[PDB]
């Protein structure tokens, strides 16, 4: 089979690799999703065409990340148990008459490539972040840039035609520009690339037209092939596609609420599945939303919602809806959706692009500051919130950015760019498109 090993944490996102796997199954390959025992027992399996299998991260009954909140210690524990149990899985698969043909893995777990290579299984790295960020990490790994990475280093790469934007201090990836703040994440980011040259294939969830210089450099430097955006075929208009109302229509109550709002009127608001906001930050964000006067759909996770006051929740009742989780793709495809106030995680960004939704970017760390710069400066599909002198986001700034995207003199600029990139994203994944071609090549290689 083809084994698919997304980053084996509950906080990891399996769907981009599953959508790659669905495309491989269309070409006749047989995919298995490999997750932790904890994830397997706490989420529904993917269903046809997938098998499921498990490894362990040390914690089969509880969440390893809650147990081990120091990131370095969680990652060392995952490596020790994961590598052992992955080896055991490769053997048990072979003994069950399903020897793995290839292991597709997120190199944010680079021990997986060692284990598979030692089992004589081909390996394909699946980069889950944008080429722009990936190449900066790769230059550090390759010892072409020292730590910390500076805006001067970034300006060099722009000048050499590698980066298509000039990154300032608030735009360079903090895990390498401020590595003392997050030692384990700095190491994780760089070690993604350590030994990547030994893989059979290297894949990235992006498309060439979005980041042309960066994807070209990733291809020539790391053999990376673009295979995205790795989203459901429906949202890419890929029939293997006529008039636009979502045929993949759920019963989720927030969708009923969106159905009653006017076209392009609603602000979707999410800071993703990992970041935590303190009470003060939630208060500035929620008041900004209320102060905007727009309808809004605010995702506040179950594990965060204790921080919302009664009074702010009531204020949000006037025009807003607060939910713990939404069907974000379905939301973004909805005719009522006008803009997305996002932390600019890459999956959320790609989902916004495929649906032509303009962005208000509120980045925290990882790839988000970089993505937010591309959003505002190269892609032109939205604006980034400006923090005050002490690094605080103020309610007045939240409000001003919402208004600027929905009502400002440049409203039509952001919409125009979003629509333009939407069309190119779809093209890339349709038959004969730049990403589709790389998927087909891979599939033939492993048939
Ligand atoms: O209410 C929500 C919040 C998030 N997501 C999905 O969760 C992923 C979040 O990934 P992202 O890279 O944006 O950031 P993270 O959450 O890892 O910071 C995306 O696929 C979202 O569509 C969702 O479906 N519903």
């Amino acid at each position: 089979q083809v084994l698919l090993l997304p980053f084996p944490a509950a906080q990891g996102h399996t769907n981009p690799m599953l959508q790659f796997g669905r495309r491989l199954a269309y070409h006749g390959l047989r995919p298995t999703l490999v997750t932790t025992r904890y994830v397997l027992s706490t989420t529904p399996p993917p269903g046809d065409p997938f098998r499921v299998a498990a490894i362990s991260d040390g914690f089969d009954d509880a969440s390893g990340m809650a147990a081990l909140p120091d990131p370095g210690e969680y990652l060392r524990t995952l490596e020790a148990h994961g590598a052992r149990t992955l080896a055991e899985l490769l053997l048990s698969e072979a003994r069950a008459g399903r020897p793995a043909r290839v292991l597709v893995y997120d190199p944010a777990a680079p021990w997986a490539r060692r284990v598979a290579r030692a089992a004589g299984v081909a390996t394909a790295a699946f980069l889950s972040q944008p080429c722009a960020v990936d190449l900066i990490y790769g230059e550090v790994c390759a010892r072409r840039l020292a730590l910390p990475v500076t805006p001067t280093d970034a300006r060099g790469l722009y000048a050499r035609g590698v980066l298509g934007v000039e990154l300032g201090p608030d735009d360079v990836p903090p895990f390498v520009a401020a590595p003392e703040l997050t030692p384990a994440f700095c190491e994780q980011s760089i070690e993604q690339f350590a030994g990547l040259e030994d893989d059979d294939d290297v894949l990235v969830n992006s498309f060439s037209d979005l980041e042309p210089k960066e994807a070209a450099y990733m291809e020539s430097t790391w053999r990376a092939k673009t295979i995205g955006p790795s989203l459901p075929s429906f949202y890419l208009d890929d029939g293997r596609t006529a008039y636009g109302f979502n045929l993949f229509r759920s019963t989720v109550p927030c969708m009923e609420w969106l159905d009653k709002q006017p076209p392009r009127s609603v602000v979707l608001v999410s800071y993703g599945t990992v970041s935590t906001f303190d009470v003060a930050k939630l208060e500035e964000l929620g008041n900004g939303l209320c102060n905007s006067g727009k309808p809004f759909l605010w995702v506040v996770r179950s594990n965060e919602e204790h921080k919302l006051s009664v009074q702010l929740r009531k204020k949000c009742e006037k025009r807003g809806l607060i939910v713990p989780f939404c069907p974000q793709l379905e939301v973004l495809a909805h005719k009522a959706t006008g803009c997305f106030l996002s932390h600019c995680g890459w999956n959320s960004t790609l989902e916004a692009i495929v649906n032509g939704v303009p962005l208000v970017a509120m980045p925290h760390w990882a790839d988000q500051p970089t993505i937010s710069k591309y959003v505002e400066s190269l892609w032109g599909m939205g604006v980034r919130v400006q923090l005050d002198k002490s690094g605080i986001l103020q309610r007045e700034e939240v409000e001003r950015c919402i208004r600027e995207v929905m009502d400002g003199d440049r409203k039509e600029d952001y919409r125009r760019n979003a629509t333009r990139l939407m069309k190119k994203a779809k093209e890339s994944m349709q038959e004969g498109g730049s990403s589709d071609k790389n998927i087909a090549e891979f599939a033939a290689k492993y048939s």
